[PDB]
């Protein structure tokens, strides 16, 4: 795998060792090969269990998840996937890694495709090796893989509301379930009501997910509702899934605003790791998989693949060539290589945008690409009246940076500024002038 011009797809069935057996190997390998190393994380939680099973080698963790001293005279280098895509858009210099391997290198954010995009541009042009390793690659078509014990597969009604009668299956069972919501907010509706059931849950987002990750490992809990961030290599001692098998999909409509559509079915692939966290002690046989509709490939057209263009076309590889996007997955946006390239000053505006002004991808460009300078927030109130952003039924108040009381009204509208009670409140910060 580790010869140079050579990208690898690790695809082993859920729970088969790809992280705490073969990784171990490979690191053992490159440190033998001498050759400059890069492990990429989907999260800080599986930058912790990494650091575990790679305990005694010597790697540099460049993340606050581990607290290691280092040697300095280390040549493997960890870190998250969205951390070296924003290393490579900063000015500062990223080594030209000989081996790059992506942990869990399904993973659908913006960043996560970018980096698999910079990274196999590399291999083709035949300047580095590359490991990709997931169970389901780009176009899998299996939602029911292999795994370390059998599992029970069922097809059934899932709720998505709060419920008084009709489900008496999801409540009469005495074991612990990882429930996979289509959304923060339902989430909130089905945890409210097994809670009044008389249920211990925890919820998981992808904001909130280091943090209530160790609830699941510091107390007893009967269910865990989760979005789709558990698919990445959350670890659970549960006996059951629930799967409603929706998910929400960020759309760009004529250009001018992104809606969250759906829910809608998710892909093989999302459906396959949601069912891939049980059924992985052999020891336990008879763990039980219950899903609620059919899959679908909802990530045609999903913002998510045109946001990694504009990451990709802002990231400098060799004069005035662009990476593309790695080719199982490029056909998923119809997309000009080079049409979202900025000039150094928009560039910049774009990346700090993204990073303190914690925007999403295609917001940041709309703002930057228009010339306006980061601090500049008269855009967040001089937009149509059809944007203005609602809270609890009545339009969103804030003061802005000049002590006026005004309506958020944005110029361009990106629904997922307001997703949730914490998104809201997030961007009614940033259009105060508050970061
Ligand atoms: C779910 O989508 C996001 O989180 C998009 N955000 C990113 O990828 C940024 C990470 C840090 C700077 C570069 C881009």
């Amino acid at each position: 795998m580790l010869k140079k011009k050579q990208l690898t797809v690790l695809d082993l069935h859920p729970g088969a060792g790809k992280t705490r057996r073969v990784l171990p190997e490979i690191v053992r390998e490159a440190i033998k090969k001498r050759l400059r190393t890069v492990i990429l994380a989907p999260t800080r939680v599986v930058a912790a269990e990494m650091e575990e099973a790679l305990r005694g080698l010597p790697v540099r963790y460049m993340t606050t998840a581990v607290n290691v001293t280092h040697s300095g005279t280390e040549i493997v280098d960890l870190m998250c996937h969205a951390t070296f895509t924003s290393r490579l858009l900063q000015p500062i210099r990223v080594p030209n890694y000989n081996l790059n391997i992506m942990d869990e290198a399904h993973f659908t954010d913006p960043s996560s495709i970018a980096a698999r995009g910079y990274i196999s541009t590399r291999v083709e042009m035949g300047e580095a090796a590359a490991i990709f390793m997931t169970a389901t690659p780009p176009g899998t078509r299996d939602a029911f893989p292999d795994s370390n014990s059998p599992i029970m597969d069922t097809e059934v009604e899932v709720p998505e509301r709060a419920w008084s009668s009709g489900f008496d299956w999801v409540t009469d069972h005495s074991g612990k379930t990882v429930w996979f919501v289509p959304s923060v907010r339902n989430g909130n509706e089905i945890a409210a009501c097994l809670t009044k059931a008389g249920k211990r849950v925890i919820q998981l987002s992808r904001k909130t997910f280091e943090t209530e990750f160790q609830k699941t490992k510091n107390q007893e809990w009967d269910f865990v509702i989760t979005t789709d961030i558990s698919e990445m290599g959350a670890n659970f001692k549960a006996d059951r899934v629930i799967d409603s098998r929706r998910c929400l999909k960020p759309v760009i409509l004529d250009g001018e605003r992104v809606i969250l559509a759906g829910p809608m079915p998710v892909t093989h692939a999302s459906a396959a790791q949601r069912r891939g966290r049980i059924g992985r002690n052999p020891n336990k046989p008879g763990d039980e998989y219950m899903y609620g509709g059919g899959c679908a490939e909802t990530d045609e057209g999903h913002a998510h693949w045109l946001e990694a263009r504009m990451l990709l076309d802002n990231i400098y590889l060799q004069d005035g060539l662009i990476a593309s996007l790695y080719r199982p997955e490029a056909d998923k946006v119809a997309a000009i290589e080079g049409e979202f390239k900025l000039r150094t000053e928009q560039r910049k505006t774009f990346v700090e945008l993204m990073k303190r002004g914690d925007l999403p991808v295609w917001l940041a460009y709309q703002v930057a690409s228009a010339g306006i300078t980061y601090t500049d927030r008269r855009w967040c109130f001089d937009g149509t009246t059809n944007n203005t952003i609602m809270e609890d039924s009545v339009p969103a108040e804030v003061w802005t940076k000049y002590g006026e009381k005004r309506v958020l009204k944005p110029r361009w509208m990106d629904a997922r500024v307001c997703s949730d009670h914490a998104a809201l409140k997030s961007f009614k910060e940033f259009a105060a002038g508050k970061r």
